[PDB]
């Protein structure tokens, strides 16, 4: 029972994060066999923040003007190499600690955990997703960059999300682990400003289904609702329209539950409508949505309180 | 800026968890030096649980009933003992990724990570505080038995909580790492209640600050209030007392933020008895009590380990 934003246990990135310094820019990087990869704004300087031509100032630099340092052993770099905005540092050394990993590209409202870093070293570990606007809601104070974001699947990391700026409203974006961003944004210090944000709702259901698991139900009612008229009225409340797709995807939690997905898309509607009335959900006073259909299935029991 | 429920980094509590099996049960061990401590209960059978005598049920096992795995490993009990509510198995074996460590016993309003686990696997982390009423508002199913929450300080884990049991409300009891229970329960299948619980005033107080710290300013107002005063507002509302010492905890927030804790006393009173009126706080519509004021310092300094 309970219920609660869990990360996933973060020893296998731990042992993958280095300090990576070019002049006087230091940030975190991600060594993996003899590969560190890290934000390629480490390269640029004061007067760069602007209009940087990373090709520019990659060509400026040798081997050994990029510092790199794993706790206190200093990784001499043999090689480097951009890709999107990625920087690749070929290092001395294969790590040891490598764990099993894969890079991928993650879709908005899926789920991951950060281990947000500084100076090479992991501050904390906490979940997160990506917003449809693609920006997460992380925790990131200057130095930051280079934290990865990642899912653990039977002791492979998959690396989703690597850490490169703060937006103007308090948000973060980042690319992938081949240096593409997610959204519309860029490693310039110009003004940019993500579209409207808007609450992950196959997301919320999943939630919903995870507060009758663990065994209450008093916000159902005995309506059910058509796609389409759920889809009318949850964009309303600046929902994401609710596609067939995701409704596939909450069929293994209404077989558990016995509630079908559109009775439960009712339910929403209703929630949406009133509110909670003094009450709360799996400990909210809001509707969470940075919990996806697996996330519930995984933290969740296999048996529901009935 | 942004402000999360930040979980320890969990890597040096990661290579310390096993599988302790006695028979039909199988739950979590810690293993630290040579010695594998988890629940005593795993001695119980489904008959015992009602009111079992863990003396003699453990006096009549011996060493080979007892089965420890560490992953693909298998360590051999060359000795058991039993320290209060958990079981110390003495293995041939000392662990070669022992952190530095120690043992410590927490207060109720304290925070701490717990590295939720499943026949030995680490399967999650996340952030808790011991409630007033010395329950913990886990997420645990069962196998989770022999989980551990912790904290870091430079390179130091301090070992604080080891999961026992489910309340029939779904929170959850357990001891320190010494085998004492926090709070008024036992390791016995029994109707056993959690008190009515209550609210950490300091840890509401902090996490204002942290609001504020984010550039979050709405709530603050012109008032004061005398500690006295504010105390007689938050028992309405069942709110733990705010004591001077917990006013001289907030503050390194008072002095950085420029709110004198007081005001955010007064702040946080016409909260309570009006309500949030629509707003919310770091993406909250609760007033959230589980961040203490070094929680707060720590998030929004980046200190390391
Ligand atoms: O938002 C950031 C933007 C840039 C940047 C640097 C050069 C040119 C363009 C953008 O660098 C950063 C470095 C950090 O360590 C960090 O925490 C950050 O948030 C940023
Ligand atoms: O609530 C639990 C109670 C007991 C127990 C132990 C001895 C006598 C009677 C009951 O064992 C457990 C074992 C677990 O692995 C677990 O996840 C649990 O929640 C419990």
């Amino acid at each position: 029972s309970g219920f609660r934003k869990m990360a996933f246990p973060s020893g296998k990135v731990e042992g993958c994060m280095v300090q990576v310094t070019c002049g006087t820019t230091t940030l975190n990087g991600l060594w993996l066999d003899d590969v560190v990869y890290c934000p390629r704004h480490v390269i640029c300087t004061s007067e760069d923040m602007l209009n940087p031509n990373y090709e520019d100032l990659l060509i400026r630099k040798s081997n050994h003007n990029f510092l790199v340092q794993a706790g206190n052993v200093q990784l001499r770099v043999i090689g480097h190499s951009m890709q999107n905005c990625v920087l690749k540092l070929k290092v001395d050394t294969a790590n040891p600690k490598t764990p099993k990993y894969k890079f991928v590209r993650i879709q908005p409202g899926q789920t991951f955990s950060v281990l947000a870093c500084y100076n090479g070293s992991p501050s904390g570990v906490y979940q997160c997703a990506m917003r449809p606007n693609f920006t997460i809601k992380g925790s990131f104070l200057n130095g930051s960059c280079g934290s990865v974001g990642f899912n653990i699947d039977y002791d492979c990391v998959s690396f989703c999300y690597m850490h490169h700026m703060e937006l103007p409203t308090g948000v973060h974006a980042g690319t992938d682990l081949e240096g593409n961003f997610y959204g519309p944004f860029v490693d310039r210090q110009t003004a940019q400003a993500a579209g409207t944000d808007t609450t992950i709702t196959v997301n919320v259901l999943a939630w919903l289904y995870a507060a009758v698991i663990n065994g209450d139900r008093w916000f159902l009612n005995r309506f059910t609702t058509t796609l389409n008229d759920f889809n009318l009225v949850a964009m309303k409340y600046n929902y994401e329209p609710l596609t067939q797709d995701h409704v596939d995807i909450l069929g293994p939690l209404s077989a558990q539950t016995g509630i079908a997905v559109l009775d439960m898309c009712a339910s929403l509607k209703e929630l949406l409508q009133n509110g909670m009335n003094g009450r709360t959900i799996l400990g909210s006073a809001l509707l969470e949505d940075e919990f996806t259909p697996f996330d519930v299935v995984r933290q969740c029991s296999g048996v529901t309180f009935q």
